[PDB]
């Protein structure tokens, strides 16, 4: 089997990207944001504390004739970016793009933090990272990917995430119309859960290839590209004016600037993410100071190949026994 899906940025920033999902019978359609570093899928739902809900489509189990409680499970995470949501677990028929799997941990959140609240457009998350980093307790819940493994044609997905456009998230199959040259395929680290590889170096506009190895994760739930503070100083040095802001929590640039490309290596291949991908736009509204999408990650103890990276490429994440990941351009 396979499936394919198109995927949507929620705003003109690319802040995040959300994915229709068809959860139970008949159908509920939930747009849900796919996240390579996390496992847990979880929704919105009719148990999510009202106050807590403001304009997302919530998951009702009782509506649906495939829906049946797992009895004793119950699921609380917390993400990269200080936000969290908790629990309890349902089993049901879940389909992305015309691939379906029976008996799916459908999470539903009883609660959720205040930044799910406040985004309207995100009715849940589906977490392709693997399995062994799932939160429901006391027996551990396989991802969607790990479920549907088995029935694809070949066990893989591939996310092709658009600059300002739609994208695609496909399951068991590489669609060889979607990227130009070939595909480097590189080592996973499986060890802490994540899709972790190791990129060979950088360049920053038409500068000199810089051989480096950097550890980091490929995670399609993460917005900006997170990398050492050497990597990072490097490049927002070729901006006129940009600086460092602890009152903004990152380097900020002038609006008026022309950003340089940055460039990451894949074995001997290179990614060019253009300049424009990296303009995160005014701090706040009207204000000439503009946020950028290449920041230290420095303190978050892990280098993120967040969606300003992976939007450059086409990505083939290849859950063979031994898991690699692959890197196209586009």
């Amino acid at each position: 089997s396979t499936g394919s899906a198109t995927t949507t940025p929620i705003d003109s920033l690319d802040d995040a990207y959300i994915t229709p999902v068809q959860i139970g019978t008949p159908a509920q359609t939930l747009n849900l944001d796919f996240d390579t570093g996390s496992s847990d899928l979880w929704v919105f739902s009719s148990e999510t504390t009202a106050s807590e809900v403001d304009g997302q489509t919530i998951y009702t189990p009782s509506k649906s004739t495939t829906a049946k409680l797992l009895s004793g499970a119950t699921w609380s995470i917390s993400y990269g970016d200080g936000s969290s949501s908790s629990g309890d677990v349902y089993t049901d028929t879940v389909s992305v793009g015309g691939l379906t799997v029976t008996g799916q941990a459908v999470e539903s959140a009883k609660k959720v933090s205040s930044s799910f609240t406040e985004d309207s457009t995100i009715d849940g998350l589906l977490g392709l990272a693997f399995s062994t980093l799932n939160t429901v307790s006391p027996t551990q819940q396989k991802t969607f990917f790990d479920n549907a493994k088995a029935s694809l044609d070949s066990p893989v997905f591939t996310a092709d995430l658009g600059y300002h456009a739609p994208g695609t998230y496909n399951f068991g199959f590489i669609d060889t119309t979607a990227y130009t040259g070939s595909i480097t395929y590189t080592a996973v680290s499986t060890k802490q859960g994540f899709w972790e590889w190791t990129s060979t170096g950088y360049a920053v506009g038409s500068g000199t290839f810089k051989s480096t190895s950097i550890d980091g994760i490929a995670d399609t739930g993460t917005t900006l590209l997170y990398l050492p503070a050497t990597v990072v100083s490097a490049y927002w040095a070729q901006v006129s004016g940009a600086k460092s802001s602890s009152s903004v929590g990152g380097y900020v640039f002038p609006c008026s600037a022309t950003l340089p490309s940055f460039t990451f290596g894949v074995g001997s291949a290179r990614i060019v993410i253009p300049g424009d991908y990296i303009d995160f736009g005014p701090i706040s509204t009207g204000s000439s100071s503009c946020f950028g999408g290449i920041q230290s990650s420095a303190g978050i103890g892990i280098n993120i190949f967040g969606d300003v990276a992976l939007k450059a490429a086409f990505v083939v994440f290849n859950g063979a026994t031994t898991p690699t990941l692959g890197f196209a351009s586009k």
